[PDB]
């Protein structure tokens, strides 16, 4: 069954008790960070269900160790390029709220591309740039601030290979690994978020992930994007490396 | 042992036939194209050894697959941040020969920054900006021209994480693995390269992959480091992940 080791491969479950699934998050974020001893976290912010649910989680990971005598602090980052992200932030309610616009170096980026070229970049390809730019935005302000990059993949996401390479995709840990897009919506009422921050088809993909009986047509596109997508999931390939094979 | 241990998750051989691993390393990447459909490759070249080897080998590679019916090309650029890259160019002899100043994209990030926290980056963040934005420069240009982006990392730098995360370390495949810097430098000495390309210590690095006997001081310094980078050669840290603990 390729729905059985997929589901396995990716750590889904077929049910969650959302309590639990909150509790044993927060402890993964609690426990990398104290084995590493890095100084907390830092997550762009974007309005989305996926990066409220795991900034909400930072944000009780680190008070919870704050509780126990220690230091961490969480800096959530608004990312613009030039509403609900504010709803957000009133309900993660971050130790630190920060914003950097990626407008001009994306457009420093464009110009200087065709300069050199002749060709303007597509908009698809500036896309990927401003994905890939925001990413250095957050490495920069770890780096500055002795903090770790969160990354908001999930299962649903990670079938799929739906986000861009090095960009929303590169991440020191994920928080959200192993869960479909409907147990995220389970979890975020859990916390208690407004409703209008979590509210083939997305459900459809849920109930592949979750070892639900599908048609044969979904099944069939799920399992080949994926082995299309492997190169995403895994570290620059060599010769000594046969998953591509 | 920790150095048997090392020596095998980095794929490194004590004893290696020149001529046989240049044409593993031309036929790694004749395979991993076929098999992907992909265009050809494009590899940032800079002046120095790695880069150097890593572009002969693809023009190789990329010669050698039209030679057999196929479609297949190979783009050098030169990332300048405002003698030697030219020798490189004059020996690699690349299908396509480009350019991407990177000057102009990092000083809008840099003075964004400022603009935006208060505070300047230091020269030591700015500098991991500027290998991130050269990963940007590469994978816009591979989007563009629909290639895969080479990454010059081997042996001798990933046991010291000497790389930058997402940055250089950003690629798609990677065919100096398992290479240690002496090794390298032979490899370029078969292909006839001109000796100013490629004329702890990297000697004692070397020694200790290649399985030779060092001093006790070598092994307890590139052990420790090793276990501090291991995030840079695995994927994201997630909570079903041993290798952290
Ligand atoms: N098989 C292969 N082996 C090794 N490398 C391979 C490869 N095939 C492509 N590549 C490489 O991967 C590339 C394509 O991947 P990538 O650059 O990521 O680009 P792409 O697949 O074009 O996807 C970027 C995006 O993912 C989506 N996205 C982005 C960000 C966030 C979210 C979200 O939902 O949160 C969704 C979306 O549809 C789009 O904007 C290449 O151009 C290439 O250099
Ligand atoms: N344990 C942990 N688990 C998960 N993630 C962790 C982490 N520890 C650090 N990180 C993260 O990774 C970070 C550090 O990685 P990174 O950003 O690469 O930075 P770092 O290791 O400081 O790299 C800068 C450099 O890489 C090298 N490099 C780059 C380019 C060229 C050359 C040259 O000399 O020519 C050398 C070299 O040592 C140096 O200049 C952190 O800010 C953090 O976000």
């Amino acid at each position: 069954s390729m729905q059985e080791k997929i589901m396995r491969e990716l750590h889904v479950k077929p049910s969650i008790d959302p309590k639990q699934e909150i509790e044993d998050r927060v402890n993964f974020l609690k426990q990398y960070v104290k084995k590493t001893g890095a100084k907390g976290f830092v997550l762009g912010i974007s309005g989305g269900q996926d990066s409220t649910l795991a900034g909400r989680l930072a944000q009780l990971a680190v008070e919870s160790i704050r509780e126990e005598g220690g230091d961490a602090q969480f800096i959530a980052v608004r990312l613009p390029h030039g509403d609900d992200a504010q709803l957000a932030l009133k309900f993660i309610k971050p130790d630190k709220s920060w914003k950097f616009d990626i407008k001009s170096t994306v457009s420093a980026f464009s110009d200087q591309y065709q300069q050199e070229t002749g060709d303007q970049l597509t908009d698809f390809n500036k896309g990927n740039v401003k994905a890939r730019t925001r990413m250095i935005a957050q490495y920069a302000i770890g780096g500055q601030e002795g903090l770790l990059v969160l990354g908001t993949d999930h299962a649903a996401e990670a079938v799929t290979g739906f986000f861009t390479k090095y960009g929303d995709g590169g991440a020191d840990l994920l928080p959200l690994t192993g869960l479909t897009k409907r147990q995220g919506r389970t979890l975020l009422k859990e916390l208690g978020a407004p409703e209008r921050l979590y509210l083939i088809s997305y459900d459809e993909i849920d109930d592949y992930l979750e070892g639900k009986e599908v048609s044969a047509k979904v099944s069939e596109a799920l399992e080949k994007r994926y082995s299309m997508t492997e190169h995403k999931r895994q570290v620059p390939a060599s010769m000594f490396d046969d998953w591509w094979k």
